Order: structure tokens, then sequence, then C-alpha cells
């Protein structure tokens, strides 16, 4: 009764602040009106001014634009308003109450392999369907995996950095990126099972492959490669792990012609059955205590808001 639904900010209540950052915040925010009219999202709100300023935080915040509307699977974020004032860009994203999978990591200590199994899986999913696409991820970090309501994964920044701080690589954690990304010899499809392999390591000893004492030698421990294999591991995460924690990008396991499905098929994802993994079919090992804002805080309160750009409105359909 009277028009469709001209999406505005008014349309939401702020409830929380999830994420600061330089180029905007994260809140959680409830609909209000119309449509759904009480589920909760996430809202990306992006200054345009500081955004135009800079032409590869242009690229990203229109990838990321791009991204989500034009690839939606299971284990990805889902949008499903976009939207702009004068002056902000703002993206209202799926709640993801689950929070961060290495805040699980804290409470666990570390990951049983079969339990890191699952994760990795249907991160991998994420990440086939992703270069099914041609999208290459660049810097994954544990930051990036997220946990729905049941506890399944999400991938999450696709857009710009959250960074207050942009010291666009190297503003935070460089412990789970490829060697090839600090030597600027590009990237490659390939560069993603790297990172997939230092999560992997991660979620088995709680920390990144290669750490230093500082950046600079951080960024050294990681090209000099050493692999350091705590014993308590099976031989098929060894196995992997070699494979895919390669020096050189042409060596590691999804590398070839099909290769997420050939990461897939290793004898370390044997019990996997896709069909129900992909169909999140399967319990995911963990599931935390839909408003509940436990696991983004206590660092985060105190709700409130602050040429191209063309077609960034959006709604998505279902
Ligand atoms: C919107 C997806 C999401 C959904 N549900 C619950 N949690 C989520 N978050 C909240 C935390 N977030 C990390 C983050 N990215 C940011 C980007 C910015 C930027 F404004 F771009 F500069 C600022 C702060 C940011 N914080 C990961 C996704
Ligand atoms: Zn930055």
């Amino acid at each position: 009764n009277r028009g469709p639904e001209k999406i505005r900010p008014e349309c939401f209540e702020l409830l929380r602040v999830l994420g600061k950052g330089g180029y905007g915040k994260v809140f959680q925010v409830r609909k209000v009106t119309g449509a759904n009219t009480g589920k909760i999202f996430a809202m990306k709100v992006l200054k345009k001014a500081m955004i135009v300023r800079n032409a590869k935080d242009t690229a990203h915040t229109k990838a990321e634009r791009n991204i989500l509307e034009e690839v939606k699977h299971p284990f990805i974020v889902d949008l499903i308003y976009a939207f702009q004032t004068g002056g902000k860009l703002y993206l209202i994203l799926e709640y993801l109450s689950g929070g961060e999978l290495f805040m699980q990591l804290e409470r666990e200590g570390i990951f049983m392999e079969d339990t890191a199994c699952f994760y990795l899986a249907e991160i991998s999913m994420a990440l086939g369907h992703l270069h099914q696409k041609g999208i290459i991820y660049r810097d994954l970090k544990p930051e990036n995996i997220m946990l729905n309501h049941q506890g399944h994964v999400k991938l999450t920044d696709f857009g710009l950095c959250k960074e207050s701080i942009h010291d666009h690589t190297f503003c935070g954690t460089i412990e789970y990126m490829a060697p090839e990304i600090l030597m600027r010899s590009g990237h490659n499809r390939a560069v993603d099972w790297w990172s997939l392999g230092a999560l992997m390591y991660d979620m088995l000893t709680g920390a990144p492959p290669f750490t230093g004492e500082n950046r600079k030698k951080t960024i050294d421990k990681i090209l000099k490669c050493k692999l350091n294999l705590p014993p308590y591991l099976t031989q098929e995460a060894r196995d992997l792990l070699k494979k895919l924690l390669k020096r050189n990008a042409a060596s590691r396991l999804g590398a070839g012609p099909g290769d997420a499905g050939e990461v897939q098929a290793h004898p370390f994802f044997r019990h996997i059955n896709w069909e129900e993994l992909l169909a999140r079919k399967v319990e995911p090992p963990f599931k935390p205590l839909e408003e509940d804002v436990s696991q983004f805080d206590s660092k985060f309160t105190r709700q409130t808001p602050v040429q191209v750009f063309l077609g960034f409105t959006y709604v998505a359909p279902s």
C-alpha cells in the first residue's frame, strides 16, 4: 500500500557499534519499517568524501558492492540492501551472531583436527566458488572468517580495510600473506591456498607458521619459510600443510587446472560429504550462546552516526 520501499538510513535503528575504522563504521541495527521490520542486520557505513580521494580505495568499495551482489554463496556474507546519501554509502549485510572463528580458538586453545576439518572445508568451498567467479581474495585472515547463528563459516571483508591505522597490505596483520604478496610479484589464484595453509596451522597450533620479533623480522621469517610441524599432528594434516605452505606458488595444492576440488579430494577430507556440507546439513562443532552482542565486545560501544557511485543502490531478491 503506497509504493515499493525506498530504503533510507531512517529505516534502521542503531543498536550497538560492532567495528570502527578510518573509512567508516560497522553498526548492529534493526530494521524498523516495512519489509522485514524487527530483523537484525549489520550496517557498514562508509565515508564517500574520503574514499574518492584514492583510486585504490574506490576500487575495493565498488568491488565489494559488486561481489556481494553478484557472488552469493552459503559461506559468503549476504548483502541485503545497499543505498547512499550525499557524503555516505551504506551496506546492510546479514548479522553474523556467531562472531569470529578465531575467538573459538581462544577458548579451545586449539582446534581438533576433525573440528578444523569442517571449518577448512567450508572455507574452501567459498574460496573455490570465489575462483569459479574469477575473484582472488588476497588477505584472508581469521578475522575475515565469521560464524552465522548456527555456527557455519561466512567470509567477510571484500571492501576497504577495517584499520583506523593506514600505514594497503601493511596496515594490519601480515602473518597470513603469501611471500609473493610481500615480494610484490603479483598475486594469483594460488595465493588463497597459501592463506588456507596459514589458517590451518593456526587452527591447530594457535599461531601462524612464521612470526617474528617485529615486521621486518616477520616478513623475513616468512620468506625464510622454515616450517615447524608440531608432533601431535596426524600424518594427513602434516601431508596437507606441506603441500599448501609452499614457498613457490606453482607448487601449492589448489593451483592446478581444477584446484579447490583437488584440495578437497585430499585424504584429510575423506569424511566430508560436500553435498550436505554445502547444504549446511552437517551440524557444526560449535554452536555459540539473535541480538546477542556477546562475541564482538567489550571494546565496542556508543552508537551514533557521524560524481560516481551510480547504481550502488540495491535491494536483494527473496
Ligand atoms: C559487516 C559484517 C558483519 C556482520 N555481522 C556481524 N559482524 C560483522 N563484521 C563486524 C566486524 N568487521 C570487521 C570490520 N570491517 C570494517 C570496515 C570498516 C570501514 F568502514 F570500511 F572502514 C570499519 C570497521 C570495520 N570492521 C567484520 C564484519
Ligand atoms: Zn588500510
